């Protein structure tokens, strides 16, 4: 499964996580064709989020990869224009 | 079995713990039907917790998983408005 942190604001990071297993490969990729690959963290990083954005997870354990696990990392509403004289 | 942590002010997060097994794999949940899984870490933090809720814990090893452990998190009553001329 992978899991990501709250709502980022539009240039922060943002964290992706997962479980831990004994001796896995794990596999970060940007896209669902899984062509593109980020991270082989289990925790990787994931900088600019300016967008929502999704995330697919891979992980391979005794040389049998898993099917892709998608996350969502969503964007915190941008704040108002502030009232000045 | 599972624990939280005391009361908590309506904006902020509690940290929810459990007992290390060896090899064990965790899983909290936000509802009874076990149906929308949280986090997988042994002591998660959950965010903003702002009326009194309960978080389930299933704990599986040897691929046997046991029954769900509720916990409740408490919310510290609201101070009262101050005194003012």
């Amino acid at each position: 499964t992978a899991f990501n942190n709250g709502p980022v604001c539009r240039g922060d990071a943002v964290q992706l996580n997962t479980t831990t297993i004994n001796n896995a490969l794990y596999e970060w990729y940007s896209d669902a064709a899984l062509t593109n690959l980020i991270s082989t963290q289990q925790n990787p990083t994931v900088a600019n989020i300016t967008t929502d954005s999704t995330f697919y997870l891979v992980v391979t354990v005794n040389g049998c990869p898993s099917s892709a696990v998608a996350t969502t990392v969503t964007l915190h509403p941008t704040p108002a224009t502030p009232n000045i004289p």
